[PDB]
This record gives structure tokens, C-alpha cells and sequence, in this order.
């Protein structure tokens, strides 16, 4: 009656055939080295706890190479539009020198095709961050959501853009991220795409709406959104095409490495390639731990 499955990603080894392991350098030049499956399987990265998926980073062996082992899954499927809603045990932690991102990329060239970036920060941010990509002539409005807008230009070249390098709004619990996402025993976040735009709703653990996991969700009557991207400053069904879900966690680079040193962790090393190469065993709560993973489609 409003939104039908399309795709239950399921758990483990059937979850991650589902994916294409990315192992090329990382775009955003972290101190990152992408491993194929077989390699993640074999150095603890991936694998399933207790029914849940897991993903994380290597957080024993000094690094060396490209940058820390980590991993990067790109989806084989692709939406236009839909409801992709993810319940999550656990998230990357607000970890120094890290920048994980759970979000989704169009097809086609960068960025051209769009981007949303739907769970998302840096080094030992509180608050997660919820970040469009577009080229340019896209700006989104100042209502509708509980977040604080930051940037209101998707633009990602845009003159003066901020280092999350689009549109982004901050989400105001501070559970909404990291450590205490975690401590809570983490929560639900649900994506709305059409063709008028973009909202993006946090449900901290236990607070979920009773539709939210079953077969027909209905956003509707949902409370306000964390984030909402709209507003007649952008062509929604043109700025965004087929897009791919993608988790990772790469360290350091353009904008974790680049806002290191003026941030809380500036005093943890001199540079963020430092740290992340010295200290394997700060990483130990960089890790995805997935419920499910479930879209939807009108």
C-alpha cells in the first residue's frame, strides 16, 4: 500500500556475495588499503557475529603499503528510488584518524551521477553527518528536518564548499554517531528517495516506528526527519541516477587528514598517517555490525 521489498540483503556470505569488494587506491586519498575479499576474510575483517554481518578494519599489524586494511563494498544492485533502511548493532566509533561512511554513489562520473551520504563522519566526531554530492545547480532548503544545516550548496566544486564537500546537515542526538551510537546498542537509519528529494530519519535503538523492519513501511507517518534535501534550487530526479549502497572505512585523506591537525586529535600525533600507521589497536571499534539491510521501492 505504500512500499513493497525489493531487496533483503540478508546476512553473511550470501550479504556479501551481493557485493563488489572495491580495491582500487581510495578517491578520497585516504592512508587506505582496500582488500579484496578473500584477503578480508582471512585477516578477520569480515564475517558474521551471532547472526549479524560484520565490517571492519585491521587493528593488530602496524601498517604499511597504501594505508590500514580495510574494506570497501560497493552494491551490485542499484535504486532510482526507494526506501533503503539499515538497522545497525554497531558503527564505525568515533575514532581518531578514521572516516567511515555508510552511503550511496550514481552511476557514470563523479558526480555527476549524485551521492548521498547517509551515516558519516571523521576522526572523533559526536554527530553524524548527512551529506549530498551533486554537480552543479543543486541547493536544498531550510526545512523540514530536526538536523543543523551546514552547507546548503551540493555542489561538490562549489567556491567556498566546506570540507564535507556538499550539502550536508548534522544530526542533533548525540547517539546519531560513533561511540555513543554504540553505547546504546546502535539504532535504525531509513533514506527516502523520489523524484522531490531526499529525507534521512535516526531511530535510536528501541525507538523505531512499528512499520520500519516489516514489508510495507510507510514514511508518511513517520516523525520528522534528521535530515530532509529539498527545496526548487535542484532538479531531484536529475541530479541523482541509479544509485549503488556502499560501506567502507578509509583513514585519514582529504578530509579526515586534512582537519587532523586543528581538531581534538591534533594532539595524538603529529600527522594523521602517523597515527593511523603506529597504532593498530585504536581501531578495534571500527567495525559495521549489520541487523539487516533492506530496500524498498513505492
Amino acid at each position: 500500500e505504500f512500499y513493497h521489498l525489493v531487496d533483503d540483503y540478508g546476512r553473511g556470505n550470501g550479504f556479501f556475495d551481493k557485493f563488489n569488494f572495491f580495491t582500487g587506491d581510495d578517491p578520497t586519498h585516504g592512508y587506505v588499503d582496500y582488500v579484496s575479499r578473500d584477503v578480508a576474510a582471512g585477516a578477520g575483517l569480515i564475517g558474521e557475529r551471532d547472526g549479524r554481518t560484520y565490517m571492519g578494519v585491521d587493528f593488530t599489524n602496524p601498517a604499511s603499503g597504501r594505508g590500514r586494511r580495510s574494506v570497501r563494498l560497493e552494491s551490485k544492485n542499484t535504486y532510482e528510488h526507494g526506501l533503503i533502511v539499515i538497522d545497525l548493532a554497531h558503527m564505525p566509533g568515533s575514532v581518531c584518524g578514521t572516516w567511515p561512511a555508510f552511503w550511496t554513489l550514481g552511476t557514470g562520473d563523479w558526480p555527476y551521477g549524485g551521492a548521498i551520504d547517509i551515516i558519516e563522519g571523521v576522526n572523533d566526531n559526536t554527530f553524524n553527518h548527512m551529506v549530498l554530492h551533486t554537480s552543479d545547480g543543486c541547493t536544498i532548503d531550510n526545512d523540514g528536518f530536526t538536523g543543523n544545516l551546514k552547507t546548503s550548496n551540493c555542489y561538490v566544486y562549489a567556491p567556498g564548499q566546506d570540507a564535507n564537500a556538499g550539502c550536508g546537515i548534522e544530526a542533533t542526538d548525540p547517539n546519531s554517531y560513533g561511540k555513543g551510537f554504540n553505547s546504546i546498542g546502535g539504532g535504525i537509519y531509513a533514506t527516502e528517495i523520489t523524484p522531490n528529494g531526499i529525507s534521512i530519519w535516526f531511530f535510536p535503538r528501541g525507538s523505531e516506528p512499528g512499520d520500519v523492519l516489516g514489508d510495507n513501511p510507510n514514511p508518511a507517518n513517520w516523525d520528522t526527519p534528521a535530515a530532509k534535501f529539498a527545496g526548487g534550487g535542484c532538479d531531484w530526479e536529475g541530479k541523482f541516477n541509479a544509485q549503488r549502497l556502499i560501506f567502507d572505512v578509509t583513514f585519514c585523506g582529504d578530509w579526515a587528514g586534512n582537519v587532523w591537525g586543528i581538531g581534538g586529535c591534533a594532539s595524538r600525533a603529529a600527522n594523521c598517517v602517523d597515527f593511523v600507521r603506529d597504532n593498530p589497536s585504536a581501531f578495534a571499534e571500527s567495525y559495521w555490525l549489520v541487523n539487516s539491510l533492506r530496500v524498498y521501492a513505492p
